[PDB]
């Protein structure tokens, strides 16, 4: 026959190959290998945006690693030594803009902890499934919850309500509640506990909120900029035309202070130069590539998007260079230097804090999280034991139990490397769809996330225009769903329009949950007081 | 029989009666009246919506009404004469926050200016429908060009590129242009000329737009704030816990300082107390009461809801109060007093001005305007030709081509009158439901437009959290066209997404249609230079 023939009728026929049951399903070890290997160019993006969107979160760092910086620009600050001349002791605002070099610095490292973060427990997530579950899905951590957990939950640089820490400690405590409910069956009812018009348009709210975020400044390609009268704005200025906004005290005749102690912004205004700004045209040359390789249903298409972008700003001395002439930009130049490098986790590896269990933000994010995690794992893990033929009449596929399992402990296991809840991805799709029926597929996957360390200097100089657009384009994957939803009956669109529109403008998938929860209960109250009357017999 | 029905056999057989061709249509003069008084009842919320959001534009005064202020706030300026003490000429900056009193003043007297001129393009387009046309629909100045008029072409308070003057002179042209190649038959090829996805999706986004709206501070309920890192957060805390934001200087040891000339925000950002804002609450319960309204099939449903909220608001010492206890809040309760009164157009009637021709940003508004009238009027008079069954199986029902020219005069005339484009609404449908089929219902709903005169004191008095829900429901039903999008075909997806969602955040209806169409042909350009090659015979 040939050499590939031999090699799998003898790993289908070996006690591993029936320990996954590959002549059962009609794939023994080179469609398993292709199918992982799709399902990894396909979801090979979270590589890069996982470890932006938790880096932009700020960390496990607080103040407490913010230098302290001398009263004039020009002197260093261990020459802040003369007349008139003092070290200005750091505050919370060397969080923000203008960012304390300490803390900047602490955040990079943070990105080379959590880019390693995402690689182990993508890999050990998809073990656990192939192994436990054996299933061909691939684990990492999801999109959906990457943007809470990064700028709602714990904020930009850590100017949310929940720390760091305690948004680990929520997301593991959050997973092992999921493990509870899933061990004892009591899943379903959860998810029927949310409202269907709610549940439906969460996906397509959390796809705007992404999108809006591929559309900031430090998040994505600019294109959404601060405006002093509509809040919004064109922006893709040059970043040299970008001003700060800082609050003031108005009054009865003109006069306007600055406020002490007024939380600053990073620069977001534009006072002119609008769509010129380099980065935001290599961020939509990108989006374009992207949008082209999914039309032409290239796998990779992101990741595609991502090189070409990330290439073009790895040159030195550009506008668009991830690496400008500063210190830290030398720095970052620096670490990409080195092709290859074994990073270990220092900073975000059992961070876990459980100081604001009893606060109501901690438990707000918890829920969300759960909810987010019910609700999405039990839609794309019967999505795909659809895809692959593995649900009966019944609607049981075999291994959902121990899928289902395999996914919360993946949780607890994310949570405990510092990194955002991990989910079945929908990518997996696409290993189902060249073949993939067994565990191997996500061995394979788990492999060529090995595969992804050692090249930590490359995923840690991604700038935020290659974020970008694989984030606008997340954004419109998830928006086929609004088909989903009964516009016609108000009832149902008013609450999945406040889902979906609460999540980008307030800016947070727990408020636009609740939005939507509380319309559609609202909405109801009448339907269901007539129905509990008629039930007790004083209606007909 | 009885007295309805013999007036119904006298007017159908009279020369009026068959002017309107009531006999060959199966109602005479009742079901016409009743008709054209459930569309009244539909479409009343305009009254308020319309005139609120133009007079957010500033209307046609500029600087020049701004009184000069003195130095200290408690000294009025007429007293403004002593030692150290001075009168601050205004410049641009007291257009904005704080609002020159002399401004604030104009605006007031701005928005009855266009609440008659509302009423008055409303009558006319009503009754130039009913007699050239002779159909059942009412015209007023449309939703979706209300808020890009205000907001986007002008600005708030004259902050857009295009003055208020030079935005109404694009109207004027665009419904001559519209008149034009309608009358010559070729606003069909417009109409293709736009892409399908982008079409369909225009709407999607222009709901977006309004809903967006609905939760700022100055045009709805709040709910939706500043936020130094993300740019937008949950608002709704009371005005007292609200600051503006500054532009400044940001360096590289800490220090920032204001930045002169800097365009001051509203109070927009939140230092505490979140979701307690009385008027925010007061716009949930109107939304709510809407809300119901609209399920329950409730002709009306916003009217009453606007009602509902602005007699709460029209309490003189409450937090919910639209009439503070101030100089400009006694002079609107002082017109208010007066229930009935009869206002005559001093500002924004025959305002046109042609100076900004030359200018860009004049052609973007007027493409803007002329495309998003072709396809909302074709859209909904083919619509209401179905509803009403005068659709034949070629798809010309009779009076189409009246139609539009009356549709395109109207846009002229409520441009003379100072207001944005008015268009065919598609609350026609509920008097075509109601057996309305001739001309007379236009010209009850002119009837009842008369009858809203006399009424400004009331309607001028409709505060921000009353506009509020109803900008966020009809967002809500403008939201149903995304289930005609092809959401799993990326080549439409992208470009509807994009259109959808640019709108928002752009905050402009012409840069979500710039974006999505620029969007389709970047995506398409393959496809067709494919096909291209392959009609000159290179491939196959
Ligand atoms: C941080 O450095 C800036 C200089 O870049 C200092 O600016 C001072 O404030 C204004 C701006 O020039 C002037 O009135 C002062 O003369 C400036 N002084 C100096 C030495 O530049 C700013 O004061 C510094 N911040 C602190 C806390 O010392
Ligand atoms: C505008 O009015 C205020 C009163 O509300 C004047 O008071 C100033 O207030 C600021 C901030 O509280 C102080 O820093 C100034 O020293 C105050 N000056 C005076 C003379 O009271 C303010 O001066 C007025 N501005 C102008 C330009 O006249
Ligand atoms: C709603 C939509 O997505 C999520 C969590 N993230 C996520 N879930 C499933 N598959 C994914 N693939 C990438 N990101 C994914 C919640
Ligand atoms: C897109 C959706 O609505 C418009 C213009 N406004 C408008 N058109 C048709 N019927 C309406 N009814 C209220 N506002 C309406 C454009």
């Amino acid at each position: 026959p040939k050499l590939l023939n031999r090699l799998n009728t003898y790993v289908g026929s070996s006690r591993v190959g029936k320990r996954f049951k590959l002549a059962e399903r009609n794939s023994t070890f080179t469609t398993e290998l292709r199918a992982g290997t799709a399902t990894f160019l396909t979801m090979a993006y979270i590589l890069a945006v996982n470890a932006s969107i938790l880096s932009d979160s700020g960390g496990t760092c607080s103040v407490s690693d913010c230098i302290p910086l001398c009263s004039n620009p020009a002197i260093e600050p261990s020459q802040c030594t003369g007349p008139g001349l003092r070290l200005i002791q750091p505050d919370v605002s060397c969080k923000f803009n203008p960012v304390n070099p300490g803390y900047a610095a602490c955040v990079e490292e943070i990105r080379k902890d959590l880019i390693v973060a995402t690689v182990a427990a993508s890999l050990i997530g998809c073990v656990i499934m192939g192994l436990m579950a054996n299933l061909p899905l691939a684990l990492a951590p999801g999109m959906g919850t990457n943007a809470y957990f990064a700028y709602t939950v714990v904020g930009f640089h850590g100017s949310g309500s929940i720390s760091y820490r305690t948004a680990l400690a929520a997301v593991f405590i959050e997973g092992l509640i999921f493990l509870f409910i899933s061990a004892i069956g009591f899943r379903a009812k959860l998810a029927k506990l949310v409202p269907k018009p709610v549940r439906i348009s969460s996906s397509a709210g959390i796809g705007l909120f992404l999108a809006f975020i591929g559309l900031q400044n430090n998040q994505g390609i600019g294109l959404v900029g601060y405006s002093p009268s509509t809040l919004v704005t064109l922006a893709a200025c040059p970043a040299s035309s970008r001003i700060s906004l800082a609050p003031v005290i108005t009054s009865a005749n003109g006069t306007v202070s600055l406020l002490a102690g007024g939380s600053v912004s990073g620069d977001i205004m534009c006072i002119h130069g609008r769509m010129e700004s380099p980065t935001f045209w290599l961020g939509i040359v990108g989006f374009v590539i992207i949008a082209y390789c999914l039309v032409k249903n290239v796998k990779g298409a992101m990741i595609y998007g991502i090189v070409f972008v990330t290439a073009v700003s790895w040159f030195r001395n550009t506008e668009v260079t991830a690496f400008p002439n500063t210190s830290a930009g030398d720095a970052a130049h620096d670490y990409f230097k080195k092709i290859v490098d074994v990073h270990v986790i220092k900073h975000t590896a059992g961070a876990l804090s459980f100081s604001g269990i009893n606060k109501g933000h901690f438990w707000e994010a918890l829920v969300t999280f759960l909810y987010v995690d019910i609700l999405d794992t039990t839609g794309t893990l019967y999505s795909m034991a659809r895809f692959a033929g593995f649900v009966d009449e019944k609607g049981d596929f075999a291994g959902q139990y121990f899928a289902f399992m395999s996914d919360a402990s993946a949780i607890v296991i994310g949570s405990l490397l510092g990194t955002s809840p991990v989910t079945v991805f929908i990518e997996s799709s696409t290993g189902i769809r060249e073949g993939g029926r067994t565990g191997l597929t996500a061995i394979t996957v788990a492999v060529y996330f090995l595969l992804a360390m050692f090249f930590t200097p490359l995923l840690a100089s991604i700038p935020a225009w290659a974020v970008g657009p694989p984030l606008i384009l997340v954004g419109v994957m998830m928006m086929k769903s609004v088909t989903e939803i009964d516009w016609e009956d108000m009832r149902e669109a008013i609450p999945a329009f406040v889902t979906m529109i609460l999540m980008p403008l307030t800016y947070s998938v727990a408020y636009g949950l609740i939005g939507g929860i509380g319309s559609y209960v609202v909405l109801h109250l009448w339907d269901w007081g007539e129905e509990g009357l008629v039930k007790l017999g004083f209606l007909k």
